[PDB]
RNA sequence: GACACCUGAUUC
DNA sequence: GAATCAGGGTC
């Protein structure tokens, strides 16, 4: 799966949960969402 | 198949999205809501 | 569907349900109350 | 079920 | 500020 955070810490896509929790943990108001391919996720991350 | 029933916020009734239900009871004194998997059920909880 | 145990509230004991346990603990002075997924660890709440 | 976070209620 | 509960991405 890959890992979309279009807000938090580190914006990006991150291949693991563990990377993506990083950035999204404890981070008031994160948004996130995991997708099968990166083109979504990069497609989430763009949308803001 | 996401209805958010909307019993107690600004505006009462049902909704499809978590961002319209959302802005209806955020921020809102004893805003009372919940979502549903189907219509029926979410009207039930806002009829009650 | 946990076991909600109030330990301090209008009347103590292990609950079924939040609305059984919230018309014990709500505006209730120094109330102390947690949910537990069995009754045994619910009762254990209630004596400490 | 758990974790994080948002909002609300109550209590301290 | 904190706790408990209620409603609403990830594991
Ligand atoms: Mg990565
Ligand atoms: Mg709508």
């Amino acid at each position: 799966m890959f890992y979309a955070v279009r807000r938090g810490r580190k914006t990006g896509v991150f291949l693991t949960w563990n990377e993506c929790r990083a950035q999204v943990d404890r981070f008031p108001a994160a948004r996130f969402k995991k997708f099968a391919t990166e083109d979504e996720a990069w497609a989430f991350v763009r949308k803001s």
